[PDB]
């Protein structure tokens, strides 16, 4: 049913669910705006193809071409199920929009499918290739700033009562590598153009007279091409054209409003704001530099990920709360971080 | 059946789910006012779809258009479908209601799916943006209430045998910042405009003459626009318009009522009372400030998800119930303390 | 539905699972482009397979012969089922382009079964014959390197306050043995000549005139031989043929695309890059020796392994970051290795 | 569908799943050659059914027998509903090929299912008559392994710093006893004379003329029998009976193919090779004698199941690296063992 369907693509965690496997706990692997492109430019074809096929918009069959009353039910079946087969074979169709109109009229659906799966592709490509490596990279990188921010506060108690910058370092050469970066960047520009060309198809589709779905039919090859009885001609409609014009406009208007969403995602240096690092500044284990920013390198992606998936990191809120009662300044923060005995 | 649609949408955990993650465990992350709001708004156009088509209600299929009896059975199919198709093509029909009745008898079913989808998008983009944030300032927050207890109470004891308010600072901090009441307050007006267009659309709707459903349908385009058997035009009725019309106007009922309470949600300040703080301003470890109340800010919305889900923390139980005592005012309140034992 | 097809074979975990057993914990046991290819290869004709009698994309029988007006509706299914059973049986049909057209476009879906099994079962021998040996060996190696790492960081900080390489000697005598490259080399090849005989078939079934569909049928056999009320032939079209055909060539491009793929991997030696081993070669304890390359022995298929799944080590982890800090060289091996403590 | 059936039947793990008991943790009790013999030779026949029937090969009904026109639709099912029942009752029909090729044709699907069950039986009477035993022997003597392991890896660290052959006694006196083996021989060759019958059926049902599904039915008995207007005798068609002999000579050849590696299972003493005990002849703890050959008794088959799950073996995979690496002979057994200290 279409509530049925709603539940499984919209209101379910279609394509939302995390990897399942110990490997990544807790790790998205897949930025927000990323994983919300992915999961509309997926599962609204697959929603719409579902739904120009439900029980209750379908009327019944998908094309009826009004054979003479002295046709039984299945000579009627036979012209039917002809011309449905004959939407390919050009010689026994004549339509004024030509044979191009009736092969999208039956095959909509496959386009959807093909658009859908296309635009899939790219992330799969990024979970099953650049996603294992970033996720050690970050599992590292957070497991070092938690030992860091151990190693401080047990500093800071032992003062009330190696320090070599290896995450540091790390990100440092993070800096000239980019093979990540470009990866994302080919998986979101493939993506995008990927939603160019399905808009030009559904904005082409829509833009139909909507009378192409009425072709003229011919069952006049073999043993039948001469025979009498049966009118040179039927009139055949292929039924759910217009839901799938419909469906098709709403699919561009969503894809139209998307692009722009992935041309900003396209744009990972901009994105690089709100250092997440700069409140680990304030802690005496950990160099005061945070050197990422201004460009195209893997570095940017790295902060990206950061700041979308260090609210999991206990030692990371502890310094934000540090961080944002420094505004009042009040207070000290190494006294504030003495006092907090956050270690775990 | 009806009965299994009830089960699903209204007895059943219908976007009643807690979040599936060891990340917020047993924080709801939403008011209990914003998800019967939610859920309303998106289970019951989902339910009244499932129930316009159930297999009891619905005689069969969903138009007829009375074909003459020298029609067979799937010439008549052929007219019923064709019909079904052209309620979008103008010329083939000629309604005196015109088509856009037309078209929203046969599209109903997805103009509600359409309501619910647009009604779940705002608490969909909170979920996903706003609710991890809060979820990690709540759970720092309810620990430090937990931690500042069990100092008091250690104190306590051992009389009877830092001290920095952080908290205080954090949430005096969160009385600048108000992104976070800001995108609340928007969803929120999203969902209230997104209710009242739908509440116009159901009541034009409902406002139809009901013989709007009754259209004229003309299968004489293509090679049997000259046809003489065939008859110029047929009677072709929507069934199922009068229950559409009914759980439209079912649902406009609900939507009108529900919108005070989606107003009301909006004034999140008024909201804000039974100051859930004033229990602990008792701790000599804790500060006696509560300042948290009038202000358009995050510290409104902060106070009243702990409001919500601070039933959960043993020590504000515990302080509670010592307040509750406090009214008769026998005792006292740092006996009481220290005869709970209630540390954890 | 389609979009259930969809998920079901390229949105869900279709033989992308991951063995169901404790032996085998975290370990893929085939590599990421293998494991694409038999993806691919297996689940793109059974999804064609669905797609082609899908509820929408149906019209409804697979065959109508056209039976005469006089002719009853059970008499028109007779001579419909009887061509059907008859596509088979020669001297029944007479069609151009002759027979072996009728029986690919009646069993196109058993073909694609075939080949989708004949896939399937190189990589299944793989998994039941060369994977549990593999696994065995490369968990051993992977619990020593994890104990080499631990001895050599217990050693580095003793130093700061056997040894004899039974790993490297392991690799060298896997130097000489050839049995899992063989099998290895040799299952691909059998899936590539499969995939090769499939894109043939798929040519020549995609290459037909489209008219092959429509054969001649005669019930004429037995007492109905000499009838005479029974028209001597009838018009019989096999209806979906268009549908395989496009499937059919969606298929041929997908597997023409894969094939280089196979084809590269075949060559392993190639593949054989980025020494796994060389991050290790800097611990005292481990001897400065890689010996892996240019050769057809199992030595290669262990190194793609290894470079496949040694993410999962934490050893190798810490070595792989030491080295890329290493690229700027500020700071020192041993001294780094010290300060990250990260033995277990 | 067919990809369902293909899922289920071929991509799952149909009769591969281990047993779902405490008591068999990890341990196969089926040879992988057995597992797979028996796997295909059981659900071969029922995919073949399940295909034969398939909603897409299927065009309908499985018999037409074209009643005049005069004759009513139920009156038309009943003539056809009649020789389905009749294909029994020999005085009914009359067909060239006889009685016997229609009792074939109707019952197929209950043949293979017959042959599948057959099949089925001797790997089930194994699994719970002969299966226990062999797991707790094997489970006692890989637990001895381990033992002993330990102890001379103990017994070697305090040199650096009873003794009775229990193991080589227990295999000793399995080589007397030949219960097992008897049991294993007679099941494989029941498995393998069951094969053979069904390869002469599945033959002998190909070698049809393929037009004996094709039989004259005559609904003449009782009342009907010297009624006038209900002719003499009708002309019905088996359909399906194509796809029937197709699928039938697919399982002949799987058969065919398969017989020989049954005959090859029947001479376990063969297949006894690559003495799994040398390896652990190198222990001081072990006596150095294998006496595990050239012998139709249980010891032979308690090898072949030691090939086969010993990989599981920590101490044996040790020593099976051990005996790798003096291949080359660069270093000393003992000291090795000494340096792998591998104990659990
Ligand atoms: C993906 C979207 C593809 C849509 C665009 C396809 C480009 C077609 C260009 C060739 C057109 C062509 O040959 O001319 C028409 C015939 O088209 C044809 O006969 C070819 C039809 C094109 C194939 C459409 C079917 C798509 C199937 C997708 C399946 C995906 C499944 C994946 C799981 C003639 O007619 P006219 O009207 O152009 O001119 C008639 C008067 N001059
Ligand atoms: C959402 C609710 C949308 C309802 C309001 C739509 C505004 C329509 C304004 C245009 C009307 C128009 O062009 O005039 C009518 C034709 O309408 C048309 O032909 C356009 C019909 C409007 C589209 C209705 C279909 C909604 C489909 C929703 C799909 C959502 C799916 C999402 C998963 C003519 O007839 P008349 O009676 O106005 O005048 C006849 C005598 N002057
Ligand atoms: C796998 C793909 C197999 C396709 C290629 C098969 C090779 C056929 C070669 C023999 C052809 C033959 O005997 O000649 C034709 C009859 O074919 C026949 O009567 C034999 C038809 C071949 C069998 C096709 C059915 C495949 C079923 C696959 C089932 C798999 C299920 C596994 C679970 C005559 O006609 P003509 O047109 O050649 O000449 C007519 C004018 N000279
Ligand atoms: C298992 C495979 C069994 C196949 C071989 C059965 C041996 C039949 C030998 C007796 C034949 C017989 O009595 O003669 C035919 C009648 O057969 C009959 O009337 C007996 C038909 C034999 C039974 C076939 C039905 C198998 C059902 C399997 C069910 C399994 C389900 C288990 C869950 C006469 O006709 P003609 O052509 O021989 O001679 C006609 C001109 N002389
Ligand atoms: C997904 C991508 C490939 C879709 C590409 C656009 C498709 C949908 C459409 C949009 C405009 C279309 C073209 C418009 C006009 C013509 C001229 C005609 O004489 C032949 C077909 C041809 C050349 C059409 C082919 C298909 C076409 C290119
Ligand atoms: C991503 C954005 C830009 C998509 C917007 C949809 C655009 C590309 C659509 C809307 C209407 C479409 C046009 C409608 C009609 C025709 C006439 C035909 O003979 C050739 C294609 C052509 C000229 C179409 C080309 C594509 C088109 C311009
Ligand atoms: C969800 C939102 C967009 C729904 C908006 C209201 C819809 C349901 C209805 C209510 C009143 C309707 C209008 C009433 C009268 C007219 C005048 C007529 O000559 C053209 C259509 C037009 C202009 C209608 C368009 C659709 C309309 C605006
Ligand atoms: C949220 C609350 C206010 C919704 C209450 C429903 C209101 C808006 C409904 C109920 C009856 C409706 C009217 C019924 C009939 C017509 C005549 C038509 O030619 C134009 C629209 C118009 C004038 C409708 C406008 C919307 C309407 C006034
Ligand atoms: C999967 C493998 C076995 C498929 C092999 C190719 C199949 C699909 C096709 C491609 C070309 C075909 C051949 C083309 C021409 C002829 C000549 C004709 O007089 C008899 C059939 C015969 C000999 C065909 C047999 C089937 C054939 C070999
Ligand atoms: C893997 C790659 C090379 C596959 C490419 C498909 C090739 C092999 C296909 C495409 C068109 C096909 C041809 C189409 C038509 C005929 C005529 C027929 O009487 C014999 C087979 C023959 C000659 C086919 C042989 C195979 C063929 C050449
Ligand atoms: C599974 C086992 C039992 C199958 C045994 C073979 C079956 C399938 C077939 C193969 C050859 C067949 C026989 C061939 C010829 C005749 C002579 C005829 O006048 C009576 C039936 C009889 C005697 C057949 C009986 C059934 C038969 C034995
Ligand atoms: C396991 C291997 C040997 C099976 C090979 C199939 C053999 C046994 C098949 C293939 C063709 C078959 C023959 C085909 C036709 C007839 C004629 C009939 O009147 C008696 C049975 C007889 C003589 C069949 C006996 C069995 C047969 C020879
Ligand atoms: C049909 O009859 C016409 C008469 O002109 C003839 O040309 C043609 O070949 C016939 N077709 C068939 C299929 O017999
Ligand atoms: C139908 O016949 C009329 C007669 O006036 C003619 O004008 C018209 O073109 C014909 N239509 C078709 C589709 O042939
Ligand atoms: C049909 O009648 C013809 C007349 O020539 C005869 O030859 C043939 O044997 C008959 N067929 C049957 C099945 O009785
Ligand atoms: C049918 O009529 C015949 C006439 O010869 C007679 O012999 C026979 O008994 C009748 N059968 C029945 C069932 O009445």
């Amino acid at each position: 049913a279409i509530a049925q369907l709603a539940t499984e693509y919209v209101f379910s965690d279609f394509l939302l669910k995390e990897p399942t496997e110990p490997k990544f706990k807790g790790l998205r692997l897949e930025l927000a705006v990323d994983k919300m492109v992915t999961c509309i430019a997926v599962g609204l074809p697959l929603l719409l193809i579902s739904l120009a096929f439900a029980q209750e918009i379908s009327i019944g069959t998908q094309i009826s071409c009004f054979s003479p009353s002295s046709f039984s039910w299945r000579q009627a079946a036979f012209v039917d199920s002809y011309c449905w087969a004959a939407v390919q074979q050009k010689n026994s169709l004549q339509s004024e929009s030509g044979n191009l109109p009736l092969w999208l009229h039956k095959f909509f659906p496959y386009i959807l499918l093909l658009f859908a799966i296309l635009l899939y592709l790219p992330p799969l490509f990024w979970r099953f290739a650049a996603a294992p490596h970033i996720c050690s990279d970050l599992k590292f990188i957070m497991e070092e700033l938690d030992k860091v921010y151990n190693r401080a506060i047990k500093a800071a108690k032992s003062a009330r009562d190696f320090k070599y910058p290896i995450v540091e370092q790390y990100l440092k050469t993070k800096k000239n590598s980019n093979n990540l970066i470009i990866k994302y960047i080919s998986c979101r520009l493939l993506t995008l153009i990927i939603i160019l060309l399905a808009c030009i198809y559904l904005g082409y589709y829509f833009s139909l007279s909507s009378l192409s779905d009425e072709f003229v039919c011919s069952i006049k090859s073999g043993i039948l091409r001469n025979d009498s009885t049966v009118p040179d001609q039927f009139q055949c409609k292929l039924i759910a054209v217009g839901i799938f014009q419909l469906l098709s406009v709403i699919n561009l208007v969503v894809y139209v409003l998307l692009a722009p969403v992935v041309v900003y995602t396209l744009f990972v240096p901009f994105r690089q704001k709100t250092d997440v690092l700069k409140v680990y500044e304030i802690l005496p284990t950990f160099d005061v530099l945070h050197f990422k920013s201004e460009g195209y390198n893997d570095l940017s992606l790295y902060n990206l990920f950061l700041e979308e998936n260090i609210s999991e990191v206990k030692s990371y809120k502890c310094l934000k709360v540090l961080e944002n009662i420094k505004s009042s300044g009040q207070g000290i923060d190494p006294m504030l971080l003495l006092t907090n005995l956050g270690m775990i």
